[PDB]
């Protein structure tokens, strides 16, 4: 599925992301839409065999189980195709997780490199919220 900009921001809200550790919803969106564009069944190989997984990218390496990455973890003890769904729930359960590991946002190297410091309130501008 791919969101429309707004229709993510409602989901998001909805499953508790708003200001969750701290990160306000424009954070949440800007994220999403450099990670995946939007798209939940987004998927990208990383150099070392991991992959990232769904609308907010997140990696085999330690969150979640695709069965082909030697000496990865499973944090969110998930199988990673569920972070492809066209229902956002186990991919926000998950960033929870991730957010609250100790260095916040910055574990997403697309809000880290284009999200972080800006304008984040532009991506919820005009949603009704
Ligand atoms: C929270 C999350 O899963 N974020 C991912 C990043 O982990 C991922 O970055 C890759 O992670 C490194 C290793 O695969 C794991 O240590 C790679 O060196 C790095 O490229 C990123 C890739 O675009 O996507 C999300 O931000
Ligand atoms: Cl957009
Ligand atoms: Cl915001
Ligand atoms: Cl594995
Ligand atoms: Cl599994
Ligand atoms: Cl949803
Ligand atoms: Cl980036």
């Amino acid at each position: 599925k791919v969101f429309g900009r707004c229709e993510l921001a409602a989901a998001m809200k909805r499953h508790g992301l708003d200001n969750y550790r701290g990160y306000s919803l424009g954070n949440w969106v800007c994220a999403a839409k450099f990670e995946s564009n939007f798209n939940t069944q987004a998927t990208n190989r990383n150099t070392d065999g991991s992959t990232d997984y769904g609308i907010l990218q997140i990696n085999s390496r330690w969150w979640c189980n695709d069965g082909r990455t030697p000496g990865s973890r499973n944090l969110c003890n998930i199988p990673c195709s569920a972070l492809l769904s066209s229902d956002i729930t186990a991919s926000v359960n998950c960033a929870k997780k991730i957010v609250s590991d100790g260095n916040g946002m910055n574990a997403w190297v697309a809000w880290r490199n284009r999200c972080k410091g800006t304008d984040v309130q532009a991506w919820i501008r005009g949603c009704r919220l």
